[PDB]
């Protein structure tokens, strides 16, 4: 009985083959647009340094240990104040990649609805996708989800949650502005539906103030249904994998019996570490996130600007760390990103994006890694590739 | 007005056991001597080392430590296990603890009703992973020689289970060795069958003896089968809190598990990874020959405590390596009852229900030696003696 591995392996195996996350982690001189990778140069290297060898020389006997599957009680503490909540509505999380995990674990199964955008992220894609649910799309623009197409599928299906990205959402950068936020807020409660607001790019806002969430429009409004998402990846440091969920405490609590089998708990010298680096100084180190992110997004539009041929659009973000681009009707995003690899530059086509296919000649674009000089070189190696690809129609 | 219960899934009943995050916040008690958690010697941690390693991997490296890092893990974490284990790099995927190890083979290999095999008791970690999946539990018990194979091939007549999940070396909770010849014999019956078998190793080096046996991983690759998916980790020997552990297979399967790592976690934190490197690059073996010189002096002392005082008609195992001693009260007598007595006298241990998925073994508990220091686990067991004599008196 010769072993078969396609035989042996289950239902999971066949949802998990799409391979956009571990191919933008991957480990030359290819100028990146790819994953969107925090600037290095905001990274408190130094600090960090004085704080983990603190944290392990006076605390150490703690932080190396098992600890608990909520997480470390003063960063818990920390969040609940940032975000305006309980410390016990607080779950810390192996980043929010895991908070989405833990989302599809305990409200999805085979065949359940499950709405969210056309496009939307591929992490929550990938996460949801294991657990086998339908997806029920709306599309997104500048100003967000279209809530007409909302309200039409609401009619019809109940989804077991919606999950959004109001702020500058991934990949198109897109914002639901404050009315269109209290509209959703309003279809929402009408129906007791439950909201996935994911908040990673919560404080890179270019304007002058950040948006109310729907969380605390929720909040506001005395409702209970937002399961709100955010991370320290975009803010402080993506490697350490430290992020949270916030939710009324029925909800929390299950998200956190599902923590348990997931992990038993984050990593505790992440957690403390997280939290001695922002426990003073964070609203300034916020302020600084903006100015370095605004600066890029403007070199990356003046680039654009510069080097790419009108018949190929892009968006013009508000906020965050990507640029959508679509190329003409039936032009290939996948070919175009062989061409740029062959310019040494690379991109994210937009197909892993769309959770039901399409958006073959959609591309995302991150300025966030590159410096000023990196990007005005590497939208000149992408236009070069452009080029090619609209001489050969 | 919104109902929670209403709009939950599946896995939201069948995540309902809450004996990880019970055990994990114990320290919230300190009063209490605990038994409970299998967490390891706090002496053993390399404070010092590491404070001063983890300086240096966030100046010179920070950019790579800070950054969003490959789903596979560390390049040169991959090779170092690659090398101790026997394998080629390419075959490593490091993981966030090996919990996160059996939370992914649990997705890759299980759908709602599908058969596991695992031993009763076996981990309660497994357990929970797998019941997410809503799977149909197979057991055969497990005894001082590990998984009875007679009962197993009863089971494979008739199933065929979708893995097998054991715990060779110093089992949770039972600290079970399962001999060489009775490894063989296992081999061979999965072998015939083409079966698959995840085997858990956290206890690999924790052995009191001269030698470790070879794996079932071991076994397999001199026999050129390619079904075991190998599990280690580097809690029991290094630091559990990092959450740095690995798993090692056959490319085949070693590849859905990294594509299911995908969309759990990203990535392993990176520095934690470094700092496990950078921690184990030099006196490993040194290191590994104090882990085992310490826990054999911790076991020592829990069963000096415990044939001193627990009553005859009380029965517990004397292990050949790893953190516990398993514990079974006379017919009828309830371990949970006794632990609420032991918490009255300031002592915890873990009652043996979560260890049974399919219920069963309420007069059993497992006791971790681990944590505590020689004259901890003299009076912990002085504490527990008390809550066992009251628990008989009552009869
Ligand atoms: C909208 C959105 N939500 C969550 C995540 C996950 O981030 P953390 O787990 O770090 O908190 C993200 C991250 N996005 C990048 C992921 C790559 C694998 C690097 C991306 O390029 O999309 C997110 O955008
Ligand atoms: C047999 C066995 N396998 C895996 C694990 C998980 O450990 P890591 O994820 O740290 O690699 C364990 C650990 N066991 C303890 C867990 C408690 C929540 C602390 C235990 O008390 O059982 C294991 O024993």
């Amino acid at each position: 009985k010769p072993l078969s591995w396609s035989e042996a392996f289950g239902k999971g195996a066949g949802r998990i083959q799409a391979s956009t996350i571990r191919e933008l982690l991957k480990l030359p001189g290819i100028l990146s647009f790819a994953g969107g990778l925090p600037a290095p140069e905001l990274f408190p290297k130094e600090e960090a340094a004085e704080a983990a060898a603190r944290i392990l020389r006076e605390k150490g006997e703690v932080a190396l240990q098992y600890s608990p599957t909520e997480g470390y009680a003063p960063l818990r503490a920390f969040v609940a104040e940032w975000i305006g909540v309980r410390p016990e509505e607080v779950l810390i999380t192996t980043g929010s990649q895991q908070a989405l995990d833990l989302v599809g674990k305990v409200f999805l199964d085979e065949g359940s609805p499950v709405l969210l955008e056309a496009p939307s992220y591929m992490g929550a894609i990938q996460a949801f996708r294991l657990q086998g649910p339908r997806f029920l799309t709306v599309p997104a623009g500048e100003e967000g989800p279209d809530l007409d197409a909302l309200e039409e599928v609401l009619k019809r299906e109940r989804p077991r949650f919606l999950y959004l990205i109001p702020s500058f959402q991934n990949p198109t950068g897109g914002l639901t502005p404050l009315p269109a936020r209290k509209r959703l807020l309003q279809m929402v409660m009408e129906r007791g539906l439950v909201v996935v607001e994911d908040d990673a790019y919560r404080e890179l806002y270019f304007g002058e103030a950040r948006l109310p969430s729907l969380f605390e429009l929720a909040r506001e409004a005395g409702y209970p249904g937002v399961i709100y998402l955010g991370s320290f990846s975009k803010v402080l440091s993506p490697g350490l994998r430290v992020a949270f969920a916030v939710a009324h405490p029925e909800a929390l609590q299950k998200l956190v019996q599902a923590k348990q089998g997931a992990d038993l708990h984050t990593p505790m010298l992440n957690q403390m570490l997280v939290h001695e680096l922002l426990k003073e100084g964070f609203s300034e180190r916020l302020e600084r996130v903006r100015r370095v992110y605004r600066e890029k997004a403007q070199a990356m539009l003046h680039a654009l600007d510069r080097e790419v041929p009108k018949e190929v659009r892009y968006t013009r973000p508000k906020g965050g760390m990507f640029v959508w681009m679509e190329l003409p009707k039936g032009l290939s995003a996948e070919g175009l990103f062989r061409r740029a690899l062959e310019e040494n530059v690379a991109f994210v086509p937009g197909g892993p994006f769309f959770a039901n296919g399409g958006g073959e000649n959609t591309l995302r674009l991150s300025y966030a890694t590159l410096d000023r000089e990196g990007i005005a070189e590497g939208v000149r190696r992408l236009g070069r590739a452009l080029k090619g690809l609209l001489a050969l129609v």
